[PDB]
């Protein structure tokens, strides 16, 4: 629980707590919150975010694939967990003994699983319906009835839920959203019995139309304090608190003379006498090469990145001479300046979701709770 | 280990072995090969690559920072390890105890280290000289002599080597290169005595001028079978064998009707009756969103990724009806077709170095040695 390089990410768990608690109050009392923590909680720390979400009101968790669910179980999480993606029928028994719910969307998957499992633990399934996303899910009434039939036949197979996912809930215009919502209601009629859990809402849908969430919402991106899209920021019911920040420190500082070049390709040349700082973070840490024309914060001021970004380090133009060890902020606030994940996303020309997920296993995560350090997670630590 | 998702990377250790052994045969008997395995061996697997490189002829290893060095030690590697980047003066004792060599380039660093460490383990330092990279290293005579003086005075500090790094060794034009080389020889004259290890060459430099590498080369990108740059591919002394491949399997297949949308934002619309496959790999796996429109391999044919790439999945247009479980190759060979890391780098508008480093911890690595499966490493 220690690290030996001056580069780290900070995760504010009080922000995550507040983001989830505010949702708990916004939603009808009889609507459960499933916190989605796949991809190591969007790069924030799976078990740490999960524990906090459960404290704030969430009652279930969601991950992308089986390995992620098993990892949470090994770390002591006992809350129900749903695997949103595909799994192998041969792993049905493992999921059952570990009390992990599985997503199902095709009958031939059940055919195979039935021939491999015979109890005694029940397997809870969530039927995925494709209402316009085109990713995973059933689309035909025949296939839907067949899946339900195979589940009812098996004494250890249980249909615990049914859901769909929206492709454009974060768009101001709600035409396609309305289409998917209506399709969902229509497909719901294909079921002979309504399962106990009906869900469809992600962050954008739950925050914009809390009354149209049925009995469970799958809360992701907004839990981390990130807007589903900048376009709906002014439509959010409550203010979101950004939980992720990234920092480093100067490990070298030198003054260059006019003509001297910097980094690979010698693409940058100091025109006048200027101070250059080197920080221990590079593209192998998720600070991609495409960010070469971006900037960082040092001493409350913007400092542009100079030359090409390296695998483990990069250089920046300092306003003047600063001492080694001076804190640098890549994502976060310093004085009156701020660099948000959305800013980084803009220059990488991607969405905020992708940024924290790309900050590699190499960067330690320091967790804060009650304005104090709770723990440090170093993926390659002793 | 084992994994429960049909997406995995394969690392051919035989390719790594060959790439290193071929260099061993081009170098002089007294020149050491220091295998560069920082960033988890450029995303290939730190201990697996290190072990293989050592068997092939390398005698030392290099990493980016202390934690990476400590990880190798904890995994059984006992060969010498040099930390190429910065470290804290307070960690000198830890480095000494684990027999890890440290890079040094500031006198104030040594002053602090001296005050905090008094033995009993010796600490081997490698002096970094900035000859034009502008990253790390000393630049003037005064600083250099002060550093040497501080090392000589301490009973447990030892100057094991000194080095520099080239910024344009991969470029056809060798003007800036020759400039850095000449500066290095000049700066070497500031030392009262030549340390036991003098090094300066990386993959490009070692492969193009094997006779001007001094006594140790730092072999990186080429060890993995990737050319330092497209410009020097024809200048390489021997053919490099690419070691990394990435695969997945179709988990869903469906036929869409004209007018139907695919993925977030519904940016894709089927113009005719099409077969769409879903594979369990997405941007949280390092298969970045920018790879939309790129082509993957399925049933020996190229198929485009359609619609936006999601966090854990993406969709491809199939050449027709294929069964669930069909193998999809994102990087590698399938029949007569091949997709190289260079091709992925081209689409992403970056360099090959960045690609395997970005394939995340979430993707298991399967290792092959002697044409047999040797081990499975699943970070989670
Ligand atoms: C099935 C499912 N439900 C809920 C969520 C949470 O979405 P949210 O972070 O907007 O609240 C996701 C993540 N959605 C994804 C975002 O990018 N790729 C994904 O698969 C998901 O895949
Ligand atoms: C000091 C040092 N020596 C040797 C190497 C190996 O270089 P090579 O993979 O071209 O043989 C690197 C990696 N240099 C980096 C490559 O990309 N960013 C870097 O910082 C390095 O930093």
């Amino acid at each position: 629980n220690d690290f030996h390089r001056d580069t780290w990410a900070e995760v504010d768990l009080d922000a995550i707590y507040d983001n989830v608690e505010n949702l708990r109050r916004l939603l009808p009392d009889d609507t459960h919150i499933m916190a989605v923590v796949k991809a190591n909680a969007y790069g924030h720390g799976d078990v740490q975010v999960a524990r906090t979400a459960l404290e704030a009101g969430a009652s279930r968790l969601a991950v992308a694939f089986l390995d992620e669910a098993l990892a949470l179980r090994e770390k002591g999480i006992e809350a129900p967990i749903l695997v949103l993606g595909a799994s192998r029928p041969a792993d049905a028994a493992l999921a059952a003994q570990q009390r992990i719910a599985l997503t199902v969307f095709r009958s031939d998957w059940l055919e195979e699983a039935s021939a491999l499992y015979s109890g005694p633990f029940p397997i809870h399934f969530h039927l995925k319906m494709d209402t316009g996303m085109g990713r995973l899910g059933v689309k035909d009434e025949e296939e839907t009835k067949r899946i339900v039939a195979l589940i009812e036949r098996h004494p250890h197979f249980v249909l615990e839920g049914l859901y769909t996912h929206f492709a454009t809930a974060d768009e101001v215009n709600t035409d396609y959203f309305s289409y998917q919502y209506t399709r969902f209601l229509h497909m719901l009629e294909w079921l002979p019995s309504r399962p106990p859990l009906v869900h469809c809402a992600n962050s954008a849908a739950s925050l914009r139309f809390p009354d149209r969430t049925f009995n469970m919402v799958r809360f992701g991106i907004a839990m981390y304090g990130l807007a589903p899209s900048p376009g709906i920021k002014p439509l959010l019911p409550y203010p979101l608190k950004e939980a992720f920040s990234l920092h480093s420190r100067l490990v070298h500082v030198k003054k260059l003379q006019p003509g001297e070049k910097v980094s690979f390709g010698a693409t940058y040349t100091a025109q006048t006498e200027e101070w250059i700082g080197t920080i221990p973070i590079g593209y192998a840490d998720g600070w991609l090469r495409r960010l070469q024309h971006f900037h960082v914060l040092v001493d409350g001021q913007k400092a542009p990145i100079v030359g090409r970004i390296c695998m483990d380090q990069c250089m920046i133009r300092l306003p003047g001479p600063l001492p080694v060890g001076t804190k640098v902020t890549l994502i976060g606030r310093q004085g009156d300046e701020v660099i948000s994940i959305d800013d980084v996303a803009r220059h990488l020309e991607t969405i905020n979701y992708e940024v924290p997920c790309t900050i590699s296993y190499r960067v330690p995560r320091i967790f804060f709770r009650h304005k104090r350090i709770m723990e440090v997670r170093n993926a390659i630590g002793r």
